[PDB]
């Protein structure tokens, strides 16, 4: 559901930069055997930047189809444009999916009063229920504490995808909003943290490739069971940062690859393929998870 | 030109959030009397963000049917997806534009190489003019000095408007760079010092309501007069930092209908109204300048 | 001992800028019936920069004479030079002190190495506890995890007081570490949060004002009772953050003055007195917490 | 002068840690052969922070004495205590010293009317010329323009070594000070840009060992000549960078002992020993710089 382990999924490509579904196929099924509990489809990891929106709606489309009710599905819906974001929402109105992931808008800046109408106009327009995405480092703006809790009044924004990595928003957020709105790290390498702070889940990179211990761990965290949690988390670290070496989702492609979860690990530009470099730490950090 | 005082002009908007003619051709009119070197059309200033392609290219080809070959246009044509960027560029070309400014992709935050084999593959599938466009604090990446370097080998690839504040840029860019590789600050405040520096222009926000003392103030610089320059700056130094006051275009916007310039200050979502302490603030500002 | 609530207690002076005595042992007996677990003698709260090594003696001394053993007392004992760190060391060696807290060298911005060596040789020239400092915002240099964890490895480093509000350190060091070796927050706003995360206690500036709150709030912490805890921060929480409203400690002084706690709130430049915005700031805060 | 190129000369010592006097002989010799400007003694690349005062004020005397009238020496002053920096100041008056330079006070983080007060109170015990020192990387705090604009208004406060590597300063002093308020860049890879927008020249550390370069290139600058500075700037560039491989003075120690300048490169704890990977760097620089 909006709490656990959920995957930002990588969006398989062949070497035509086309989505491959057998490739998907196998990742569904991988992340229903491994106890995830949602898939974000076509968020930053499943490379929206790159898809045009029909493909960014085919990829959602099959992957609901490839999971057929087995795992709930969530839609990346993020546009810098309102406008944009209202239609893409609506493009997956009765699709299926549980709800959407919807970024603060990148490149053009706006102010609180601004990502406040953004995000009320997108919830009014659908029954969806929405989590909030927060990626300063991409986006160039700040969704702060005090408009996330303006925000969580509105019925249904559901939740927030923080990924500042900074630690002190958790209880910033929590103090403004109902004990029902989801918190949930967007920061692999702090995640644990996130949640023994008071988060509810993780939507993780790593979990496409050790979707197992990420399950196990988040589940942990929930029954307060930290140190167990750590053992996990200590071990997956080296993944946490290494799967950023280069620029995601470049690390993590070439990381399903080689387990051979996916066909092949092309990306569509201006992501190039990983160096022999990172190539190196990558499989190190595997190993080092076990995984390898 | 590619030198001078160039406009990031503002995309005029009627009520709806449609662009309007009237406006637009006050404005072009304005910067041919005012002796603005270039308009660059749909860029940040422009909103490029929240204007569809089509929309985009509709104000690109109006703004140059109105300039009527009275003063060169640049076309806004960044995309953070390689594929869009060419697609974009694409429609300008044998259009009548002199060159396209083209930003550093948004949000995916490329690599060094990606950065490389964007802006390579967009030069190659076009004959117009290019200018580089660094602005990471709304991009989240950062297009050094040695990638330009890089980047300047290739025939069409001009120029860079270096919107950083860093003024390091300058003398780092061009050691690495030919004679003629133009180098256009993208900051106000710091433009008269970038071209102290060595810069030979800036692409300006300031410009949009003080043309002719943008114009006057580059000319001094060009001709080495930089004292001179410098009692112009002080005087525009307020509006430099004012028109920021509030995220940009909605300062400028406000400032344009406050002068008569455009029939309404109407932005798209999420850009929102200037608040009541920022018309006193931009007004305030535009006294000093001597405008109001 | 060296967990719970400690306070950086406050040097009080007179007008003249002197050590006030009768200041003093109000604010210990004050600690003494408020439940504080320790007092940290003359570090930054105390003013150590502007107190020659003579005077901080004296400060140290008097404390330990007027708490005349009711409550443990910690040196600071911080020198950017190392043999000056060593030398102040001496001082303290036999005089009642349970420990000595010991920054970072300042100004200088040694390496790690640097830092480990200036550490090593303080720990080898006295038998006394050794609470390590990290606060990179006064200092400009950052003790990081990794270093801590060599430290530790010598007998009598046995803590750290982590300044840096940022919470991945706690994990980052305690992995590293011994479950004996303590972690302690140097930065009251994030302080809860850091004690969530793993932490033992905090070396507070906020526990001059409220000291009975603080005590409580970490007593809670220590056995798991977060909701609880928080309650107290929440209301704790602008006191938190507006005793840094001017530099520390300028509105602390002014907040124990304003209780009565100590008889004038004069400082030693380059402090300088609180002014009447800051005042009015403050006090709203000393209100929130119930505390005036 | 309080022009042209400025040595922050190191403070070189035997093994032992103490003033090693035929190797500043030589340094001097050195100097007024090479024609450097003057001599800060006892700056920060001259280890003021790990000398006691007594010893700092051994090291300034025997440097003017050595100096024998052949070029003025400027004693730095810096102390993050009022009442310290002007007993220091008060042991140079009637020395034959020309000025001091004195930092802005580290650690403790002072408002910009503490600043205001240090340094007029430093200022008023002094006939002393003062130039004011600002390195927010080092100290905590950053002297703003305006506070600069008003502290230039005291008789003898005639200049500032920016040490920010932020240009935009250069202009910003200058229009708040008289024409004669002297302005010396304190980050050597900047110092020529520094100069091109106005700056009076450099209190460098790469001229410990390029002292005849760094002495042409300002020269040139000054004449308005910086395509030919220039030249000489990228032949000392990585140099101006690899100083700080390692924390200064340890790099530029090493590369006066190495060009036979100095007997010794030992430091003062905590500065440790240059690294091997450290010495090959700092060697190919000099290589570059064409001195090996
Ligand atoms: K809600
Ligand atoms: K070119
Ligand atoms: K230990
Ligand atoms: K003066």
């Amino acid at each position: 559901m909006f709490t656990g382990s959920i995957v930002a999924i990588v969006t398989p490509m062949d070497e035509k930069g086309n989505v491959c579904r057998a490739s998907l196929k196998k990742l569904i099924d991988y992340h229903v055997a491994s106890g995830t509990s949602a898939i974000v489809s076509v968020g930053t990891t499943g490379e929206s930047a790159t898809l045009n929106h029909d493909e960014h709606a085919d990829v959602v489309m099959m992957t609901l189809d490839l999971a057929d009710g087995r795992i709930p599905v969530i839609a990346g819906t993020g546009a810098n444009a309102t406008a944009e974001a209202i239609s893409l929402t609506q493009r997956f109105n009765d699709s299926g999916i549980v709800g959407c992931l919807t970024v603060t808008p990148y490149y053009n800046r706006p102010s609180q009063e601004g990502l406040y109408q953004h995000f009320k106009a997108i919830a009014e327009h659908t029954d969806l229920p929405q989590i909030l995405y927060n990626v300063p480092s991409r986006t160039g703006c700040d969704l702060l504490p005090e408009t996330v809790g303006r925000l969580a009044k509105v019925k249904n924004i559901i939740g927030i995808k923080e990924a500042t990595g900074n630690l002190t928003r958790v209880n910033q957020i929590k103090e403004l909003v109902s004990d029902d709105f989801v918190l949930l790290s967007g920061d692999d390498a702090s995640a644990l943290d996130f949640m023994q702070l008071g988060g509810h889940g993780v939507i993780s990179v790593t979990a496409n490739v050790a979707a197992r211990d990420m399950a196990q761990m988040c589940k942990l965290a929930a029954e307060g069971h930290f140190a167990e949690a750590r053992v996990i988390n200590q071990r997956l670290m080296p993944l946490h940062n290494k799967l950023f070496v280069e620029p995601n989702p470049i690390p993590v492609k070439w990381a399903c690859k080689e387990l051979g979860l996916v066909a092949t690990d092309t990306l569509r530009l201006p992501m190039t393929p990983i160096t022999d470099s990172g190539r190196e730490t990558v499989r190190a950090a595997l190993k080092h998870a076990g995984l390898l």
